[PDB]
């Protein structure tokens, strides 16, 4: 209902949109629900308007997103580089969805940077770069999928958002707010959800497809990791870990530890959570916080990593007990910050 996106930006893109024959949509490395949801949401709309549209991402997306209509036609850059490169170089318009810095598309950077096609960014992350000619940057909005819905609506094409398109948009809104459990207080979110439901989507089924679709081994693994968790009561923090012996034992598949780092936050007075995993070769670190404790600051100092305020990661080249000791240093240094 409220006009968040600048009308001038909407006017400009509409010009590009009407002139364009060939359009490419790009999103970030290791794309997730909102990367794929926003991209596929835009794809379905654009494809309904007699346009050649291809979605290209650097990297495979999780299997729990395969159900999404159009997902099979998403082009993986690390498997069809030459083909993708041609599409990118020849695109009249390149839509950059759910990232704001060329490093977020890891190896696609150069071809995207070089292409003479007209670039527009549609994103909700903080601190955007100026590689796009049109920049729609709204970090106050909780997902890129919502911005895509908003853009299409403001252009006057709400009626051309299909059931399939709506499914993809809802999926991204859902995943980026943890099923509307964080950063979701805004009223207009729920009007948008209602609008998407009017397109025939089944939001409950979509929840199940994304979150209630994984192996017996994965869930037993989650339980084992939780059984062996370490809580530091004076530091409002929790630690969980997986070794190579533990991973191999439970038959670890890629993406099995996804979300594990969040579970310890469901303990009362635990606002900061760390997960340590040995790689296939040393210690991978995942950090999560609830509230305002800066995950990205600790990661940058103690694990040469980074990311966002509430979710970060990085590697530590050493051993488990050695990596655990480093984690215990950071807890000690930022102890006063945690107590606030
Ligand atoms: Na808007
Ligand atoms: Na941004
Ligand atoms: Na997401
Ligand atoms: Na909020």
């Amino acid at each position: 209902l409220t006009k968040v996106i600048a009308q001038a930006h909407i006017d400009h893109f509409t010009k590009w949109f009407e002139r364009a024959d060939k359009i490419v949509i790009v999103s970030h490395v290791s794309p997730d629900g909102d990367a794929i949801g926003s991209s596929l949401g835009l794809y379905h709309f654009l494809d309904s308007q007699d346009k050649i549209v291809n979605v290209i991402v650097p990297n495979a997306f999780p299997d729990f997103l395969k159900w999404m209509p159009g997902s099979k036609d998403i082009l993986l850059y690390d498997r069809y580089q030459e083909f993708a490169d041609k599409l990118i170089m020849e695109a009249d318009v390149i839509c950059c969805l759910d990232f704001n810095a060329l490093k977020r598309i890891d190896e696609m950077s150069d071809i995207v940077a070089a292409s003479p096609g007209r670039k527009i960014m549609i994103d909700h992350h903080l601190y955007p770069e100026d590689f796009c000619r049109i920049t729609i940057s709204h970090p106050e909005i909780s997902s890129t999928s919502e911005l895509v819905f908003r853009l299409i609506c403001r252009m006057g094409y709400f009626s051309d958002i299909s059931k399939e398109g709506a499914e993809c948009i809802y999926t991204g809104m859902m995943t980026d707010t943890g099923g509307f459990t964080y950063n979701s207080n805004n009223r207009e979110i729920y009007f948008i959800i209602s609008e998407l439901l009017s397109k025939g989507i089944d939001k409950d089924d979509i929840y199940r497809k994304v979150y209630n679709t994984y192996s017996e081994s994965r869930l037993r693994l989650m339980g084992y990791v939780l059984s062996n968790m370490k809580v530091y009561k004076d530091y409002n923090s929790a630690l969980i870990s997986l070794t190579k012996e533990e991973q191999g034992k439970f038959d670890y598949i890629k993406g099995d530890s996804e979300g594990f780092v969040n579970i310890p936050l469901s303990i009362k007075n635990v606002c900061f959570s760390c997960f340590l995993r040995e790689d296939t070769e040393m210690i991978k670190i995942s950090l999560r916080s609830v509230g305002k404790f800066p995950c990205n600051r600790l990661a940058a100092e103690f694990f040469n990593g980074g990311g966002h305020l509430n979710a970060s990661g990085g590697e530590f080249y050493g051993t488990m007990e050695e990596a655990v000791k480093v984690f215990e240093q950071a807890l000690e240094k930022y102890k006063p910050l945690l107590k606030e």
